[PDB]
């Protein structure tokens, strides 16, 4: 599965339509798995995480330290696994976070990209992935 996780982030960087990514275990360590380098998603720490698969309610999350703004939220759900924020800084851009087995991918698109293309992008690879049971 660690060879996985890069060659996913290698999909999403060929892509002029989105800024950052990573991919972070949620189910022990925490830690970033894979991420585009040098960009906010890479410093993802674990008490950023927990609060993402915790708290029904949360709204103005950190990632990467900096703020995103939560708008809708079905991140714990197994049939749909994902979550939709904005950043909460500029240039204002659309994020996607969805949800595998054992990691979340995280997806930020350019402030063009449209809201359908990260959440596609995003939860088609959290869809192929679960179907190898990470």
């Amino acid at each position: 599965a660690m060879a996985e996780w890069h060659k996913i982030i290698e999909d999403i960087s060929k892509n002029n339509k989105f800024e950052d990514a990573a991919i972070v275990d949620y189910k022990t360590t925490k830690n970033v798995l894979a991420a585009i380098p040098n960009r906010t998603f890479a410093k993802i720490n674990p008490g950023e995480v927990i609060p993402l698969i915790t708290n029904h309610n949360i709204l103005k999350p950190l990632i990467g330290q900096k703020f995103c703004i939560v708008y809708t939220n079905s991140l714990m759900d197994e049939n749909t696994y994902a979550m939709e924020l904005l950043t909460g800084y500029a240039p204002v851009s659309p994020i996607v976070i969805a949800r595998t087995h054992t990691a979340l991918i995280f997806l930020m698109g350019k402030p063009t990209t449209s809201r359908r293309d990260v959440y596609r992008t995003c939860r088609d690879h959290a869809t192929r992935v679960r179907a190898t049971g990470n």
